[PDB]
């Protein structure tokens, strides 16, 4: 694992899907803004995605403290394609306004951490990455518990109002 | 690599998707049997699976010469099942009679020799396993080049009479 | 750091404040309880101790879903006695009800991956650990941002609800 | 093995025996051609070279596709030369169109990862190599099975169509 | 450790409490001067501090032959502003005149040979270093015994004179 | 190379044609008997193969004194067989008496020091065994040069006699 | 060096001039008693050892509270021997109550950490050790400056106190 | 060993007894012309050295073809001499036209893998190096048995012939 | 280990020696030019007659005679080499002596003479002639209780500077 | 690397050496419950007188009525130490000679008793006095052209026999 707070995240870039279409994306896309940078377990799983549709629901919130969020599984590019493009009712993602980054080599997996390698895929991994690139926050849960998007937005505006103002 | 010409071939397990469910297999349970066990790029791709399907439609002529045949990606077990469970006429596989076994910690593509680390998938590769376990032929194409099922069924004749006839 | 989700939290024991008194404290001694477990990077600075004081004067939210809280600093047990009989009118800790742990030595604070070798303290850390000894979230921040009692009692529940219920919804 | 799909294929020089004469061939010399490089066990064995033959007979439908074969054994080219000349009717390989490049010292066969360290010949390894020098396909036989002209055929004519167009198929 | 006497005393630099305040403090800050660098083990502890007191209120004996004192411990510096904000009466340090260095890192103290790795801080040891930065004495002390104020006078006079005259007695 | 006069020759085993057919042939079937175990470089060259044959003629020369004769070259044991299979008129060996034995892996080569990595085939090598499994001689010849029966002759009467009664020439 | 606060003291043994004549002599001996053990750079130099001298004049101020005193140096018990032989009006020690120990291989000031490798003698360094064997104090001084018994006294005295006390205030 | 047929013979350099006189030898001092080399294990012992004699007396035949001969043991140079100023019939060499070199460090026996290292001489071991100074031909003889001069002179007319017209038949 | 080789320049050395009672520092290249007998004696102030010393004292004019000086070494200190000059005989000392002692307090000289007894301290009597040109000719190492000859040495000396001249 | 040390075993030799004109095996242990002297000289049938081994030879029944013997030895074969014990003195050798001459023709010997010189594959001049455990007692090197003196010799070994007895 490269993560480490108060050091520069670790570099990544893949593709990734955006408003249905593939995308390359890099980590330092995002220099000049904080970014929420998260893994979850695996696109078409039995189990209700309910974190990534409560992020993309809730997407302006970020992006008006200048923020934005990528979501990452070890699925490829085609994969989350499809996902995207099964509606929610068939047990699929739906249009969805949060960037699906393919980890498939799992480089970026193990460079953050969260990579089960008995498994196959990541943990609920979470990072918050300031607008320098460096990484502030690291949060892992095991896999059934989710993420709160609450507790990421007190978690951004905190670490940027003591950017400005110190304690 | 370990997949070595006229020694076991290579241990492997995961889980496939065989009729629609989840189930563990495992190379030794076709002892007894030849198999044709082989590898494909990616599920969901914009390619449409010929060789897949020619394998899944003609599997009667495998199986009456006692022969099973295992078709593997590095997808999930659950990207198979939607992949089945897309119709061919939305770019999916539909129904097909073949085990899709999902090598998501691509520990199976690396013991293989197939595992391409740079794109996370692996190339196109094949192998035809007598019912020793002994491995008797490697195949690997390229990714843009698929397979013949009627080369795939002389080979396999051709070990089998060799078997048992010398030569 | 030997820190891994899923596996049984690496062991520690130590001095611990304890209703002003020096006890040695194990984490072992949690065993059939959910412990959060804590580190936070110094007594007595100027900056309100806001976040501990959060975790104790709460702390009968834990203790009604089974759950204990130990908090921890590189500072001595003398130091940390020193703190708590401090008035938090002047700053201080003031009276707490959880254990104040003290890893003088640092191995802890190495152990869970949560020390800073350029400071000579820890890092916000934070360690969901269940009734069984295996952790099963990691929370780690940059000084200058404080925990949620609220964020780490939905945690603890999420994870005494699927320990017996399993799968969130279909 | 040093033979890698999509990699340049292992270079290669030897002797060849190339219509009944001694040549230096090198891998290079294809360069501007596709080319089937195989490997055979071993000349003079009682079993018919009917896989060698049916390559040679066929040439023309490489040729016509801008595609060379050369096969290789093992063996000297001395051995080669006399196999060659030996005629078919009494087992031997009869006047041939194909090089038959020797492997003596081992070198190739083990670059190609075709060599049988315990028999100190080779199995019946096949390479299509394009007309750049990378490798693109790699099939290995245990001895007692041929390989096939037409599959070889297909395969050839797949990987320059997808060449110039690319993919196979909506 | 890296202490030895005639070499060049370890170099160190850390945070200072010194008149109240946070102060950046470097060996080197010393050349020119001897200085009495002496650690201690705890702040806040039960036992009576008698021994940081009795170098501060004797300070002007050193001053006026040309020699500092500095103290260190392991606790931050937080926690030495603490204790000496701390009146004697209630078991703090009270005002005082030396600086007291933090080696929170615990760096200082094990380039100087003091720490203990069981316990997470520094036994009783101190040391004689002259105004050209060289190493001239080294006392180290179990816990339990303190230093002499006027044997360290004793030796910092006697360091001076022999750096002056050389000679004993004849 | 393992071969050492004085000590057991190298062990080696492998196919060897012994009257027209294919056999198992080892060092230690001919314990009790000495032999001549020589190398030849290539079954097939366009070099006149005397010196195989001029062993093979008189043979019962070395048969009448126990002794045993045994070619070797890194040809298989079918080209072996086609050579002797191919009349002495058009390049062959003709029907002989000693085994032609085959150093396909070049495992007994290297043993006994006559490979020549940079061409895959043996120099000119030629060894005396005695009935005890011991090398008693090593003659090594650059590839032009050949072999003399009668020299191989005086050698083995030596080393018998000498074997039997010690003594050269007061 | 193998001295270590609050671990035995490294085992020495070796040949001491005790009372004029030659006696092995061993850390063991002293178990049941503090120990002042201390090293002394040379025999015969040309300053007063009035540093040795001091310990030995006093040396019922250790006695009557259970405590030895031994000196060494890397010279040999042969030299010691001549040095106590010799007057203190002519250069030496004259007879003393003290054991002088031969550190003649150099092993004892090695594990102690007081030899000085580019002189081949050792800087001033005193310890202190208990009754049990356990290393309680250290001294090291640069060469031109000599040690305090009264210092060393109030050492052996405050160990004592609060080996059964325990506790300054 | 270094030596090893179609690479440069090993190169040595010493002290060989040349016509009664110690003179100093080098294999490159032989380039332009054929070389027979060999080792015999020792002067002095009670066997006929006839197969030293047996070179040394049909020297002429290497000679008119090119061709020299150099023998080379252990033995210092002064045993070397003394051996030639020893007659035959007394256990002695005789006069010898044949340049008898001293390997006494044994550095050039092992360079040609023929040192003993049990017994401190060589083997039987006999080098034909030609007039490019590439080893052509190596024999090595277990102690009992030696070498002949016409197995030798069919080498060196071989190896000759080949180097010109390069083909048997 | 040792570096005195025959042949070979003799180890250098340094260090304080007694002269004419005083301390002076005294190298092994201060001999260039001259023949130097210098040897090894265990310790001063035992209670073993010190003859051999006082035997090269004595006579030192006839090494003087031949270009030859005689330099004595022990691992004592040079205040204990003072003191036993300055201790007359009839007392056990020395006496006044006329060759220099040299103190190897460190060692290093006994070990790299190859005298030095670890087990013991101090060394055994050895003793080494060098020419004139720092070349070491002869060694001679006796244990403890056997002396050198002053005739011998002497004879050994006479030997090699005769030699040096005329073979 | 030399094994000979003072006080301890002296290192074990065996070889071929010459017995009043008969070759014989010797070893070190054969000289155990005696004193031995046991010396290295370089060459055989040099054109410089062999004085020295002459004059141990002539004075030999001096060392056994002290119950001492002597062995020569060089790296010479034993059929060369034969002939020049065979050879009479005015033609240059030996003549015949009443101490052992010990063939070192494998140089180990030399090697163990640190006398061998490795550029010249002969010894220099090198005596060892070995008391009648077993044990070194002196080690004498001399450079080339100088010789030992049987007187010497004798001094040492009555001397070492004395303070076996007395101290």
């Amino acid at each position: 694992s490269k993560a480490k707070i108060s050091k520069p995240a670790p570099y990544w870039e893949g593709t990734a899907v955006i408003d249905g279409e593939f995308k390359e994306l890099k980590l330092t896309d995002y220099r000049g803004k904080y970014l929420v940078f998260f893994f979850y377990p695996l696109d078409f799983t039995f189990v209700c995605p309910t974190e990534i549709i409560a992020f993309g629901d809730r997407l302006e919130e970020f992006r008006s403290i200048n923020t934005e969020v990528v979501a990452c599984s070890v699925d490829s590019q085609f994969t989350h394609l499809a996902w995207i493009n099964t509606p929610r009712r068939q047990g699929g993602l739906g249009p969805i306004r949060i960037p699906l980054l393919s980890d498939l080599t799992h480089q970026i997996s193990k460079d953050y951490g969260v990579y089960l390698e008995d498994s196959g895929h990541t943990l609920r991994g979470l990072f918050i990455i300031d607008d320098k690139g460096i990484l502030r926050q690291i949060t892992l849960n095991d896999l059934p518990v989710g993420r709160s998007v609450d507790e990421t937005l007190r978690l951004v505006q905190a670490f940027q109002y003591t950017d400005k103002h110190g304690e």
